[PDB]
């Protein structure tokens, strides 16, 4: 806005406008040199309130680092600027409302200060008078500090004429008070206001090292110092290869404060695409995009998502589908019609027998009643299938019950169509007692 | 050289070589912030030319925002006054001028350059007379803006006591006239400064998104493909690894004004490096490196590299 | 003698000052016509009030130089202590300062005269 | 413990055990107004856990 930097040579009188234009210009570069890596404007390092005055409305505040996005620096720490106290009485819609801070604009002209004119055009400087000490040892002296006119606004008002943050959310409480979301964030220059991000981002990470332990105990089981010829290892390999690059990047960011955020989105962004190869029926899409105006839900929607994703079973595997039935011919439903390519049966119980004589009184141990249009094994069995009394049982049956086992053998027309059927039922009428069922095919 | 910090004691006068040494400093703290991030030295923010006026063979530009290796900043709607027109008449029969821009170097004796009258040392800081006043109230008195001493130097451009940055390159076309080429480009603080590359790299990654939604309609259709062990498929399995894992950063960074290219490389560099692996012969010199200073010869092989491996 | 929602003493024995109310004819009403004290806000970072640099958040503390002596001894002297800042406000003017107690209530008779009626009662600590 | 009580006269000069049981004085009255919180002894008004640094098998504070 036609900044004029001037030179100094000899005989130049003294004069405002030179110091004026030379401080902006110090300010426009400080900024320019800012919007070079990271193209983000600025935003929120702090914002705290007082909660103890909110009861009895009022609201009052005590540290505001906040950076407006034209270069502004806004410090109450070092420069004195707090706003008057914010009135409540004045809203009796108890929805919600939200408080946003401010600052005027208009100084083409001047935006200057005179106090006893009155306008409808705010003005955004003020003066003071203090007793700044000089820093070589001698008396101090009484001169005229700046201190910006800033302000405390609602965002349901017309905020034409100012440049605004929003810092903070109110809502209305059980008993008729007032009262804080912690769900909202502001934008931010820093991950150290708002604490519930850092929260929640720490939880992410405690989440995350829990389960490396458990894949490398998943290791210790087979000692795969070899070949293992399956879709398990690579899985496992493929899942460690996932995690253990994200933990020492992401452990640096969530030690140190004062990070920009773009820095965490870019990793977040990145383990979130590199463990959705399989998981989800989300595409690439879920991952969210990036809306540092106000982060509504660029973070929640994405950690909801990790937390999702951090499941991930490992697929060699076989199916436990619960028979339900009133009646005694226990039945269960949904087989899956890729199962054909090496289907077979090692369905299971759970009995109260003393002994192996429950091999007789399985009394139907041979030609149970496999398809859609079997109604009790007593009258309508099979032809061509036989049940192996199972005892000695071959590995990787996961929570195995011994003597309590049998196989399942079929024709090449029955086990077809009962596929196509998706239904099959079993065998015992008197096995209402202490009798449990579990379902079972593994893929040869 | 040698730079000096003032004391403001009180009882020491006045000199106006106090302020000029005060402000030849802070440009320095800038230089040593932004060399936290930086190889080597910068280029070109924005620069537009008006073509128009070439058929009476002339060159004039209209915006243009240049920084300079010392620290120096250039601005013409803030700052600074536009560089006088170029008169191409004495290379009127040749086929390439590369145009650069032109400060003067400055060196510790001289300073700004007192009407021309001794004009053997170029030098800058052209003065201005400006009256702009009205922070509390009032416009009226005059005070001395200072402007620099910008020009163009094309074709003996290299005989330069001078500091190059270049902008424009021009070719006879069929019909004997100068045209602006789309060509490459000397360097950039942006991704703004070269319309050809916002042309290019939108191409390159909605090339990108369309061969991964071919990949995933290929796989998740079909239940069993997701943990299977065919060779194509474990291969199919690791390459959208590989592109899953590096769309949503250049997708982040491409929807973007204005950020130094350095991070792009860095995030192209990894794409290249893993897809290299996976269906070649060839060797690994096929990454271009890195230079900044020459006007990039880099950033185009390196996505004629990418766009054959997709495909 | 009153206290205050943050655990302030105040007493008008022992650290006291108060101006008066000037006008009461500006509320041309009897029955909303009533008086509270003030003490003002907590502001994080200043302090007390020394000269004229009235800000739009006032300020609670003051200074004051009194003859204190209480020791081994007969000679008095002088030392600044530290008084605080009251005004009584009326109820409906604004909220900026604290007021937050009321302490009476003014209504007329008819011949203009204000009296304090009976049925009145600000929040009670003691009977 | 022998909480002492100093002496502030126009002789008397600095010391740290000027301060410190001065300190310790009102602390100690702060029990002696209690006439039912010594009845009941010494409470306990707010303890919140963490409960993610478990599988972890670590423990972490949050408010006391």
């Amino acid at each position: 806005m036609k900044i004029y930097r001037p030179l100094w040579e000899d005989g130049a009188f003294l004069m405002p406008q030179q110091f004026q234009q030379q401080a902006a210009w110090d300010v426009h570069l400080a900024d320019s040199v800012a919007r070079m890596g990271l193209a983000h404007p600025w935003g929120v390092v702090a914002a705290e309130f007082d909660d103890s005055l909110l009861p009895l409305s009022r609201l009052n505040a005590t540290r505001l680092i906040v950076r407006f996005p034209d270069g502004t620096l806004i410090d109450t720490e070092r420069a004195d600027n707090l706003p008057p106290v914010c009135d409540l009485s004045t809203v009796s819609d108890r929805s919600l409302v939200d408080i946003v801070l401010a600052l005027p604009l208009l100084n083409a002209n001047g935006g200057n200060l005179d106090n006893g004119s009155e306008s409808e055009r705010p003005r955004r400087w003020k003066s003071e008078r203090v007793n700044v000490q000089e820093l070589a040892g001698h008396e101090q002296s009484e001169v005229a500090v700046l201190r910006h006119n800033l302000t405390l606004r609602m965002a349901h008002q017309e905020n034409a004429a100012w440049l605004t943050c929003p810092v903070t959310r109110l809502v209305r409480d059980a008993q008729g008070q007032w009262c804080r979301d912690p769900r909202f964030i502001p934008p931010l220059l820093t991950l150290s206001a708002s604490p519930s991000l850092m929260t929640e981002l720490l939880e992410l990470l405690h989440h995350l090292q829990a389960r490396r332990q458990r894949l490398m105990s998943m290791r210790r089981e087979n000692n795969a110092r070899l070949a293992d010829f399956a879709v398990a290892d690579v899985s496992l390999f493929w899942l460690l290869n996932a995690l253990n690059s994200a933990e020492p990047v992401l452990k640096e960011l969530l030690d140190m404060p004062y990070r920009h955020p773009e820095l965490l989105y870019r990793e977040l962004a990145r383990l979130a695409g590199s463990l959705l190869t399989f998981s989800l029926e989300h595409n690439v899409d879920a991952v969210p995009a990036y809306h540092h105006e106000t982060p509504e839900n660029v973070f929640p929607p994405l950690l909801s998502l990790l937390n999702r994703l951090l499941e991930a079973s490992l697929p060699s595997r076989v199916v436990f589908i619960e028979l339900k039935q009133k009646g005694v011919m226990w039945e269960g439903a949904l087989h899956d019609a890729r199962l054909r390519e090496g289907a077979d049966f090692w369905l299971s119980v759970r009995s109260s027998m003393p002994g192996h004589e429950l091999q007789t009184k399985f009394p139907q141990l041979c030609k149970a009643g496999s398809p859609d249009d079997v109604s009790e094994v007593v009258n309508v069995a099979l032809s061509g299938v036989i049940i192996r009394p199972v005892t000695h049982v071959p590995a990787a049956i996961p929570l195995r019950l011994e003597n309590q086992y049998f196989a399942l053998d079929l024709s090449t027309d029955a086990a077809r169509a009962m596929l196509d059927a998706g239904r099959c039922t079993f065998y015992t009428p008197a096995s209402l007692g202490d009798v449990k069922l579990e379902l079972f095919a593994v893929l040869r």
